[PDB]
């Protein structure tokens, strides 16, 4: 029984993405357009600066910058809450403590406008150094994680997630992004409430070689496992 | 330019699995029959003990009982050696080496016999303990991953992967079972010999409550990544 959130992303799904940004006091904006194919998990995205330089690392905001996309397989659908907020969305906040460095706080909304999937982000950014490995721009421009477990919220409709993201820098050490996440249906509409499972993202990150505006091309793979119960 | 071994995984493949084992002399045989979907990088397949009770646990048999059904990317194509060997195929050899317990050598040959994917692997395992987590079935139900790391074998044409599967013992502890990887190809046809990259495997592992015979029933998703060069 494919569910109504999930009839919406049975085909190819325009998206757009939008980041107002300030991190101690650099404003920026990032903008965003591509399309996300939920049935194969696939997302190809190309991010834009268009302010001018992006005053941090492209890396540090590929997790702000649409979990509805994930390939959920048949026997996983009755937990997939992000499909079920749809189309009137979710809210989906979070923290990212930089180890020895600032901390990112992101508020956004993910919802349909129309035939687009938007992700709208307000993003600040506070008590970076202002030569360390950020603001410094010393990270390595590519994304690694290893499964991202995702678990009812306990108190209310929603869904929780905390996970540590490593990113290489350019001297060989590694540079610590703790996530802490929240979700929260937008809509009074019935959702799903997930059993513990985890998201695995594969992600490629490079140039447009004719852009010379500060930006980012974005291929991501996304997989739900971790329950087995119902095949 | 899409290749000719490429163009044999296109749709859903039939696979045959044969294994031939003796563990510390206990002769048991597993058959196994599904299809591999390598454009969705998806595996079904249900295993069989066709001589009794399994003497090893089921999930130390994952990896030698396909890597011809990875999800290569179309920017990745290039490096995916396994189909590029078919329709003669590859041998597989394996070293397993369970932490403070035996190890199993394996030598298989993946190809295709008419329009089947086979699988035919010899298993011997040796130095096992009569009352450790493999001979002793403490090992849960189970399989997770982090990435396998594959290499152009640099003497001759073929793949080399060496990686570590952590097997859940039910006391809460950790069994490591360290992979040693050699491919082959069998013909002398020409074959594509990858950059470094990975696969990234998620497996669900259950049984058929209707099979009264030892067996498991797999699912996996495979997508190779960590090369972003053509896209």
């Amino acid at each position: 029984m494919v569910s109504k959130g999930e009839e919406l992303f049975t085909g190819v799904v325009p998206i757009l993405v939008e980041l107002d940004g300030d991190v101690n006091g650099h404003k920026f904006s990032v903008r965003g357009e591509g399309e996300g194919d939920a049935t194969n998990g696939k997302l190809t995205l190309k991010f834009i600066c268009t302010t001018g330089k992006l005053p941090v690392p492209w890396p540090t905001l590929v997790t702000t910058l649409v979990q509805c996309f994930s390939r959920y397989p048949d026997h996983m659908k009755r937990h997939d809450f992000f499909k079920s907020a749809m189309p009137e969305g979710y809210v989906q906040e979070r923290t990212i403590s930089f180890k020895d460095d600032g901390t990112y706080k992101t508020r956004a909304e993910v919802k349909f406008e129309g035939d687009t999937l938007v992700n709208r982000i307000e993003l600040k950014g506070i008590d970076f150094k202002e030569d360390g490995n950020i603001l410094g721009h010393k990270l390595e421009y590519n994304f690694n994680s290893c499964n991202v477990y995702i678990t009812a919220d306990k108190q209310k409709n929603g869904i929780k997630a905390n996970f540590k993201i490593r990113h290489n820098v350019e001297d060989g050490s590694v540079q610590l992004a703790d996530h802490y996440q929240q979700n929260t249906p937008i809509g009074d509409g019935p959702v799903l409430l997930p059993d513990n499972h985890y998201l695995s993202t594969q992600s490629f990150l490079s140039k447009d070689p004719n852009e010379k505006r500060d930006h980012m091309v974005l291929l991501e793979f996304v997989t739900a496992a971790g329950i087995t119960h119902g095949m």
